[PDB]
């Protein structure tokens, strides 16, 4: 699996963690073990793809935040539910 | 122009070449003759769909006489009925021109 499809199944892993429970970029640093620049860039870069991601926070605006999907646009969310395992290894996720 | 981003405009090349094999026989001369892309951006984009999971195969009948065809193996993470909703607004911004239109 090359650089660019490894960088995409990347996306759309981190798109699925996003969808099934709130999390910010901490919360995947320490889910994912990839450090805040990989996660960022990777967020930075879900447009390219069509995923259109939110960063919503509580209305009194003090709590640190989660990413919503706001669109899969083009993307299949039905599939990574299938191919969640093979993913996971050919990525190398880590945990706590 | 300021629209989207390179990359973004790459990935909507892939699924618009996508589209256009799925919905009829091509290969590399129909589509050049069809939008106007030169054989090598055509080569080199469907050289990276497996990138996103597209998976294309090129068919040719049993006795190999006719020239083949492109036809897409599966989508995988790609939703095809994505495209049909957005064909023109992706075809404008590709710059897609029918070369038989120009001349």
């Amino acid at each position: 699996v090359s650089k660019q499809h490894k960088a995409f199944l990347r996306k759309l892993y981190l798109a699925h963690l996003m969808d099934d429970a709130r999390h910010n970029l901490l919360s995947l640093g320490k889910l994912t073990g990839m450090p805040r620049r990989t996660l960022q860039d990777a967020i930075a870069s879900f447009a390219d793809i069509g995923i259109e991601v939110e960063f919503v926070q509580d209305g009194e605006r003090h709590n640190a935040g989660y990413y919503r999907i706001r669109t899969w646009g083009p993307i299949s969310s039905a599939w990574m539910d299938t191919h969640v395992d093979e993913v996971k290894s050919l990525l190398g996720v880590d945990d706590a």
